[PDB]
């Protein structure tokens, strides 16, 4: 249905803020390669690639939102072009595996262990995103609950596996490294937890237009926390690891 | 006069974006003290203080803008509470001298030279900001040109002195340090140059409401470039200097 002034702007502003955050962080992460040792530059480069891809999609998402509504009679009425919910899920399919690479890369695990860990996590993320999409686009609450519950299964698998692997990497490492890795553990858990909570809004009653606004804003803030903010923690780990290698 | 939908939002969004950028960078700069040597932590702390103060004032600026207009008849009409142009100039009076401290602090000059350099630059910045304010608030174009031209005199003095001092600090320093200091020279010149250009908009013809929107947006983007973005360059210099001290 139609959207109020404040509702259209909240999403409009959220997408504009995301474009700026992704592209500005892309420049930072790319240049920050020169501040860390050679062994950790791949994690910085992948982080720059992640936010560049997300920045491209938020540019497309911004245009899809702008073209979906029209200001008339003091409100925003729905136009003929429907909002493209697929841009975000296509973005997730590409960037979430890259986020997993960035995470494993800064920990410097041996290839015999890093490779099967990455495949299992990447396969799980594809299952998570693929099962979430039909529930995301449904107009039916029961359907949204069923697909979303299925999507929680690989979601819990990824977070459990990453918590254990990050905890196992702590051993022997210097104290400054250990504190950053422990805090990366929590930022991963809390930022990724925003997504299913935001997915739950259309079923907590409330107006359907208010729920749809909350979902779009929630996913956007979550993307900012899980990609550029998370990337800053990866950058700090690379700095301290570079120093420990003297 | 009254403001269109898009005009009120552009400023509304600009102030919201500034609050987020200042407070998020404040947390980063405060914590980044732990990534640099003890001799450079003061520059990081002052940078955190700068953006915390600016964040407070943009919170007050955001509320003053929100309270100055009211949505009615599909437009925004001017309310009884007038917008407070003084918040920004009071903010500049406090943070610009602190920005000058941050700049001198990361260069590690001796006290016999750092102290008189800081006093002369601080006195010039007060003169620059104080003479600019009467021209900023005038409804008369001739008055805006006269006070603004006077304000350009200490403005040019500050930029000339900082260019020379930064250039003189280059000597002997390692190659990685020298490139960052040269780029800090340019970011300072270009970011500070946005302010008088934005000040010029109300005299290039154009609608008065469009000019007022452009001034507020221009100053806000300039503040983001000259405080948190500039602070990231200071942080990089402190990182490379920490390493050169081995
Ligand atoms: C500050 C950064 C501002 C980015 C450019 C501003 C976008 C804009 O004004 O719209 C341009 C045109 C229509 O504008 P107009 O016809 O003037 O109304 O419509 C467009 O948007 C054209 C697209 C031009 C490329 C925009 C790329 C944005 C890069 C943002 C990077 C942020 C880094 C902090
Ligand atoms: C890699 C192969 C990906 C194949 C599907 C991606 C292409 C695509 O753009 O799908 C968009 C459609 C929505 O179409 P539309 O609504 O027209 O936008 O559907 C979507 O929005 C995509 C959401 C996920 C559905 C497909 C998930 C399974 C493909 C992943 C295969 C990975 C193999 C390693
Ligand atoms: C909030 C979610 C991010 C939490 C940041 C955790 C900071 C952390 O790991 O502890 C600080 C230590 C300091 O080292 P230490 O010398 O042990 O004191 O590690 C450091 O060396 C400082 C490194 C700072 C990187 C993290 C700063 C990101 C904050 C982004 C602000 C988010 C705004 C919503
Ligand atoms: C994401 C960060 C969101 C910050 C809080 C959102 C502000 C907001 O929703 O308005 C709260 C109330 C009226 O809200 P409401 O009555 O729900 O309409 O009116 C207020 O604004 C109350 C002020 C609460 C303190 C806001 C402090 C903002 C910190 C932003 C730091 C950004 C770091 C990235
Ligand atoms: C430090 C002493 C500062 C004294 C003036 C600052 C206090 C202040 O809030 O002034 C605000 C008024 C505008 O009042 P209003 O329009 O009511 O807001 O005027 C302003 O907006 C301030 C703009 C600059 C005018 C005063 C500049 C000279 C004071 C600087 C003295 C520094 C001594 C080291
Ligand atoms: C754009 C305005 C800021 C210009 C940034 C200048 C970057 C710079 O100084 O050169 C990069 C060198 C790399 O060192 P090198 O090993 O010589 O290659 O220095 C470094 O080590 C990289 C340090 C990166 C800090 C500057 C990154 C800030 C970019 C903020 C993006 C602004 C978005 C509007
Ligand atoms: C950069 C983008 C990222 C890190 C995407 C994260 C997405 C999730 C963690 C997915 C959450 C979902 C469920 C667990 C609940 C059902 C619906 C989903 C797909 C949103
Ligand atoms: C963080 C805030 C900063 C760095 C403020 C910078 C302000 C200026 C460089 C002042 C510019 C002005 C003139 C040179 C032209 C006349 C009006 C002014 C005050 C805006
Ligand atoms: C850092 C590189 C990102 C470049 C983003 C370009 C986005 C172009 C969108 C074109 C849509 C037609
Ligand atoms: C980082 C500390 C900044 C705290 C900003 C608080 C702003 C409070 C504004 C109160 C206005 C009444
Ligand atoms: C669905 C939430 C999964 C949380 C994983 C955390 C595992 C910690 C166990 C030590
Ligand atoms: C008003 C612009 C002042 C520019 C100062 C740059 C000085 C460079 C001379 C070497």
């Amino acid at each position: 249905d139609s959207l109020t002034y404040g509702q259209f702007n909240l999403v409009y502003n959220a997408f504009s803020f995301a474009i700026a955050a992704m592209f500005a962080s892309a420049l930072f992460f790319f240049s920050a390669q020169a501040l860390v040792g050679q062994r950790y530059r791949l994690a910085l480069l992948v982080s720059a690639i992640v936010v560049s891809i997300a920045g491209y999609h938020y540019f497309r998402i911004f245009n899809s939102w702008d073209a979906a509504y029209v200001l008339e009679n003091g409100v925003y009425s729905l136009t003929s072009e429907k909002f493209n919910d697929a841009y975000r899920y296509v973005d997730w399919l590409l960037t979430v595996p890259l986020l997993l690479v960035e995470t494993v890369a800064v920990l410097t695990l041996p290839a015999k262990e890093a490779r099967p860990l990455l495949i299992k996590l990447t396969v799980a993320s594809v299952l998570m995103i693929a099962t979430g999409y039909p529930g995301e686009i449904s107009d039916d609450i029961t359907t949204r609950i069923i697909w979303g519950t299925v999507s929680t299964i690989p979601f819990a698998y990824i977070l459990y596996v990453l918590w254990v692997e990050l905890s196992r990497s702590l051993v022997r490492q210097p104290a400054a490294v250990q504190t950053l890795v422990r805090n990366m553990r929590w930022l991963l858990l809390l930022s990724w937890g925003v997504y299913p909570i935001a997915y739950l809004l259309p079923m907590l009653g409330v107006s359907g237009t208010s729920a749809a606004v909350g979902v779009q804003v929630g996913y956007t803030i979550a993307d900012v926390l899980a990609k550029p903010v998370f990337g800053l923690l990866v950058f700090a780990i690379a700095l301290v690891k570079t120093k420990a290698d003297q």
